[PDB]
């Protein structure tokens, strides 16, 4: 979270440009495809291709009519910096992503989906600059694309091996359940009392407390269905719930 302010500083910490027309953004993106599309190309490079994505839409890249295809063919590119073995690299990427969440909002849809899977992987790793790349990552894109589909992708690892992943989804989920109004959230209310229902009883005392969190931040949206899955727990989770 100063991890998070961090990486929000840093979206305009890159090259002023301009765009001359369409076309010139058009062959401005393919080019930063190319570089990022070849781990052997220079990792300099590539970390400044990941920048200039961000010159880009810095410069209103987000008002050409086809800069939503030209960032689809972009996925691959994404992927492949964030597998990175230099976290340059993959913090680099991370950033992009998140200023790509922050500036297009709901219209990242296909990105964020596309990608999320691949951040999440780097939230278990033992070094720190990986981790909180990823997590801060996540983060942003929750707070600012609001796709329901991106649910059941943050649900989904919640019963991971892997404590911190799991700490790390309970975190997410009560950001999610605080940032995203009701009707984002009205197709999945089943998988999300699941999921809360779940960490409730985690066998980690700081997942369990998160959970807690997000509890309630459910019991706001959907009352009719948290007090239902409240009434179904044994009464010392109850009282957790209700301290």
């Amino acid at each position: 979270a100063v991890d998070e302010e961090d990486f929000i500083k840093a979206f305009d910490d890159v090259p002023v440009v301009q765009i001359y027309s369409s076309r010139d953004l058009e062959e401005s993106i393919n080019k930063i495809r190319e570089i990022l599309s070849d781990d052997k190309h220079d990792w300099e490079q590539r970390v400044n291709a990941l920048k200039k994505i961000r010159s880009l839409l810095l410069a209103g890249a987000a008002e050409y009519d086809n800069f939503f295809q030209h960032l689809r063919l972009l996925d691959g590119a994404f992927k492949l910096s964030a597998k990175d073995l230099r976290s340059q690299v993959v913090r680099e990427a991370c950033i992009t992503l998140g200023h790509l969440s922050s500036v297009l909002g709901n219209k990242f849809d296909h990105g964020a989906e596309a990608i999320m899977p691949t951040i999440f992987n780097l939230i278990p790793n033992s070094a720190k600059i990986m981790a909180t790349s990823g997590v801060v990552a996540v983060r942003l894109i929750i707070r600012h694309t609001h796709i329901p589909r991106l649910i059941p992708v943050i649900t989904s690892n919640c019963t991971s091996k892997s404590v911190a992943v799991r700490r790390r989804c309970f975190e997410f989920l009560d950001l999610l359940l605080q940032e995203w109004q009701t009707h984002s959230l009205e197709r999945h209310i089943s998988v999300l009392a699941e999921t809360i229902k779940k960490g409730i009883h985690d066998a980690d005392s700081e997942a369990r407390i998160e959970a807690r969190k997000c509890y309630w931040g459910f019991h706001s949206h959907f009352s009719r269905e948290a007090e239902h899955l409240y009434h179904t727990l044994e009464s010392s989770y109850q009282k957790a719930l209700q301290s």
